[PDB]
């Protein structure tokens, strides 16, 4: 059956807007098919926010995360494959949660 | 912060379903303010089939779970408190999840 991960996502994505918290994403950034700005990847990793007022057009589908954002406000868009997502969680206080592996995504 | 259960409930409730599978969520009828047929609960315990199909105007809120249902040809309406459900899984085959403790519950 098809992977639990970008369910449990928009579940914890849901939970972290009605708290009122920042929806922050922990995405690997050398997984196959991910595109956002190199130049803000550190060790391999970029964290991302999802939150509404600082993304455009934000998707969370099944197979991937997609949205436009600004970095020193020039608007870009990204592309993130699930088997990429990491982690979710709150900027505020670091609640949320990191996503067990599955076999699919590796 | 607000309890993670219902945002997890819901999330795999749609897993289930898209996967084909047929919701069964497993209930504390012991629990304050549990509302269902007691000739079916079995130590304290009940399974409920919360598929569309065998539910009637089936609520998955914050706080409660609510839907009517029909015993033995008789529509019934059943009320849970979050608190008491403990897990969910499908009906084929056994996979889900058995919601974590939280402090506000008990
Ligand atoms: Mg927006
Ligand atoms: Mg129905």
């Amino acid at each position: 059956s098809s992977p639990k991960r970008p369910y449990l996502l928009r579940a914890y994505y849901d939970w972290l807007v009605d708290n009122s918290f920042t929806p922050y994403l922990v995405v690997d950034a050398t997984y196959l098919g991910v595109n956002v700005p190199v130049e803000y990847v550190k060790d391999g990793q970029i964290v991302l926010n999802l939150s509404a007022s600082a993304t455009g057009n934000l998707q969370l589908t099944n197979d991937f995360i997609q949205f436009n954002a600004r970095f020193k406000g020039v608007s870009r868009e990204l592309y993130i494959p699930m088997g990429a997502a990491l982690a979710i969680y709150a900027r505020e206080n670091g609640d949320g949660v990191m996503f067990e592996p599955e076999e699919i995504y590796d």
